[PDB]
């Protein structure tokens, strides 16, 4: 289970889609 | 942004998510 | 937060992606 | 399969997920 941001390559477990989506609200 | 599973470590583009699901439908 | 299966239109909160993906392992 | 958010009830195809994220980047 994993998700990785495109510009900065940060880790987020798949069951944490809300966390990941909150990371792409803020800029990186 | 990437999609990665912790069964085989295959990566997937995020927009290509329906491909990630076809892979997860069946075991690896 | 929501996900809906294509063939049978079942509900899954977005923070439950693992549940949804397990529903498309089994057939409906 | 559909993507739906509980802020405005906009639906999205699942394969078109990167569009759902662009919508969630900004408030509604
Ligand atoms: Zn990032
Ligand atoms: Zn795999
Ligand atoms: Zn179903
Ligand atoms: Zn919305």
């Amino acid at each position: 289970s994993l998700l990785t941001c495109g510009q900065c390559q940060m880790n987020f477990p798949l069951g944490d889609i809300l966390i990941f989506i909150e990371h792409k609200r803020k800029q990186c």
